[PDB]
């Protein structure tokens, strides 16, 4: 019934853990304990009366706060622990208190399946050349650990409608049952909504590259002029700002969820972050893939494999050109050739909401199953 969460010390992992906390606190009234440093928990203090936040005070010294978290568990004594990828000692300290440990993967199943296959099956080739064409130690073991030490199941921030094939592959490779929990979700924003509401339905393209790379004056040019000749409305949260074909540039944080959820948005030029793609698919907004580093390319083609997006065609090797961007924008958002993509995005969104609440409900009942298998000898 009671669960304790130990995310990693990064706001990219605090939000998914906190949203999972809110989701598990509204079902089965799971007593919820979330272990975060006071500075990290401070940001989440807004609508969390359901969860209970617990402080943790410490080369991240995180790799030294083992006994501190041991003391926290000795006081809290949760019926189960949900750990992240890098705490390392989390699974070990939990077992020293006879607490079953379940791993929470906040990344796509395919990107992890890449490395997990290269270990479980060394020379057997990835099962799909289209996605990955296969044809020094002290880190590979630390990647599999969180999969190996996970008790029975592995929770994943993903949904079957996007990568059920890769989720099943990860299940077989890890020998664990992959349990998907689906996707998980200031006076300066009124101008944003007042602008988007006065535009027609599914005609605005939302452009954002997260905060990974502000690009450069050389790369901002290729996307700015590409948006100019696209001849479509856009909200590009970062021509000459005054000849922009009906667009709005924003400096810092933008209403990403509120823009994708607005009915006037019918396109999302994205760097293909996992949370970004999940949000784009929960609101039925097709994806314009413009990845560059990390697992973002694998994500992009992933959404391109299922048909809810399209990648820009690279003319060079470092970056793309305005034509490559304008062509795909016009094809997806405003042209008939992209109707396949738009239809799929809406149908998949309906499905993600048609099978609503069951996935986390099944996850909760399987977690309770884990807890009851541990009721051995009282």
């Amino acid at each position: 019934i009671s669960i304790a969460l130990l995310p990693f010390l990064a706001h990219g992992h605090i939000s998914p853990f906190f949203e999972l906390a809110k989701q598990l606190a509204k079902r089965n009234c799971n007593v919820f304990l979330c272990s975060t440093p006071i500075n990290l928990s401070s940001i989440k203090d807004k609508d969390s009366s359901a969860s209970i936040k617990l402080v943790e005070l410490h080369r991240n010294a995180f790799e030294t706060a083992g006994p501190t978290f041991s003391e926290i568990l000795k006081t809290l004594n949760p019926d189960l622990l949900i750990y992240d990828f890098n705490p390392s000692w989390a699974p070990e300290i939990a077992s020293s208190h006879n607490i079953p440990a379940v791993y929470f993967l906040t990344t796509a199943a395919a990107s992890s399946s890449i490395g997990l296959h290269a270990f479980k099956n060394p020379g057997e080739k990835y099962p799909f050349p289209d996605f990955y064409d296969n044809s020094n130690m002290k880190l590979l073991h630390d990647f599999i650990a969180c999969f190996e030490r996970s008790c029975d199941i592995i929770l994943i921030k993903s949904f079957r409608e996007l990568e059920g094939k890769y989720i099943d592959l990860l299940s077989t490779l890890s020998d664990k049952t992959l349990v998907p929990v689906g996707p998980l979700v200031d006076p300066k924003t009124e101008q944003i909504i007042n602008w988007l509401d006065k535009r027609a339905e599914s005609t605005v393209v939302f452009v954002c590259f997260g905060s990974e790379y502000f690009l450069s004056n050389e790369e901002l040019e290729e996307v700015a002029i590409g948006l100019e000749i696209s001849t479509v409305n856009f909200i590009w949260a970062v021509f000459v700002q005054r000849v922009g074909d009906r667009g709005l540039v924003v400096e810092g944080w933008a209403p990403q969820a509120r823009i994708l959820g607005h009915s006037s948005t019918g396109g999302f030029v994205s760097h293909c972050g996992w949370s970004s793609i999940a949000e784009s698919m929960k609101f039925g907004v097709p994806v314009i893939a413009m990845a560059r580093h990390l697992d973002q390319p694998l994500n992009g083609k992933l959404a391109a494999e299922v048909g809810v997006g399209m990648e820009v065609v690279r003319d060079e090797n470092g970056k793309y050109k305005r034509e490559g961007i304008a062509e795909v924008i016009r094809k997806v958002v405003v042209e008939k050739s992209g109707e396949v993509i738009r239809r799929k995005a809406r149908e998949l969104s309906e499905k993600m909401k048609e099978k609503g609440e069951q996935e986390i409900d099944r996850a909760v009942e399987e977690l309770v199953q884990i807890c009851k298998k541990k009721k051995d000898e009282q």
